[PDB]
């Protein structure tokens, strides 16, 4: 199967007839994805079908945001190191939406079954604003710029899906294992690689787009010395401090440094696939629902 388009990162938009396969699919498109960190899948229109939106108002209650993540980041510029917090207290999606009202992004009680059902129609929020290209460049450069001002807040992995239940094709819930993040203005994930260097497919349900950051494999040693040099206190007693600790590192000063470094924008209703021996950072442009799994194909 051939890339359709580039943003430094494949992009493929398989058609549902060889999308079907979802292994025989990816074993033959292997080969992008071990170059560039990760690998872009838009899924074809008679698939997107096969959802049920609005989802149901269980389907909804049975969001359950189990032990929220805030994050703590410092460093110059360019250099960052986040300490995640702990959140003892727990969110619905309702009050995930409405806990999205204080990490806001720039511009220029009990519950009952029927709370969730009148949600159906607030459950989602206005992307008509992440269209713009230079808007989305505007979120990014004031992230970078503003990363140490603020205490992000991360909806950290839970076991769970969203996916229509009867849905067996692409199920990344179900494969021939799946975890919901809370994604939140700001909120980042660090650089790191897939524990046991397998894959992962990663898919926003709804909300703001995701910003990824992907080291081509190639790069992987030069990537991993430079890290080495900042940060030598853990260059003694660690093996592997990339997924020990977690640290941030802007694509504009690793491109400054022989270090290439991929850049694109995952959106609402696409699938992103980390590979191997690709290292991948990034954030998130707001509230949003994601689920991913992590895969082998050997």
């Amino acid at each position: 199967a051939p890339s359709e388009i580039v943003g430094g990162v494949p992009v493929f938009k398989p058609t549902y007839e060889q999308f079907e396969d979802f292994y025989a699919y990816c074993k033959a498109i292997n080969k992008y994805g071990m170059k560039s960190g990760v690998v872009k899948v838009i899924p074809p229109k008679e698939w997107k079908d096969k959802l049920d939106l609005p989802y149901s108002a269980e389907t909804l209650q049975k969001i359950k945001i189990k032990s929220p993540i805030q994050q703590h980041i410092s460093g110059n510029k360019g250099l960052f190191m986040v300490q995640n917090v702990e959140k003892n207290k727990t969110y619905n999606i309702i009050q995930w939406k409405d806990l999205s009202k204080d990490y806001v992004p720039p511009e220029d009680s009990s519950f009952n079954i029927d709370d969730f059902e009148q949600f159906r129609t607030e459950y989602t929020i206005d992307l008509s604003d992440f269209q713009n290209t230079e808007r989305l460049k505007f979120l990014e450069e004031y992230y970078w710029k503003t990363l140490n001002f603020t205490t992000p807040m991360y909806g950290a992995d839970t076991p769970g899906s969203i996916f229509p239940e009867g849905l067996n094709v692409w199920n990344v819930a179900k494969l021939p294992d799946s975890y919901l993040y809370a994604g939140l203005w700001k909120a980042s994930f660090s650089w790191h690689l897939e524990d046991q260097d397998l894959y992962s497919i990663n898919y926003i349900h709804f909300g703001a787009p995701k910003q990824w950051y992907s080291i081509p494999q190639e790069d992987r040693f030069k990537f991993y010395k430079f890290m080495q040099e900042q940060f030598p206190e853990e260059a003694k007693n660690c093996p592997e401090f990339l997924r020990h600790k977690m640290f941030l590192a802007s694509p504009k000063l690793l491109q400054e440094n022989g270090i290439r470094c991929n850049e694109i924008v995952h959106h609402e209703g696409e699938f992103m696939i980390t590979y191997p021996y690709g290292y991948h950072a990034g954030f998130n442009y707001g509230y949003n629902l994601a689920e991913s799994v992590n895969f082998a194909l050997e």
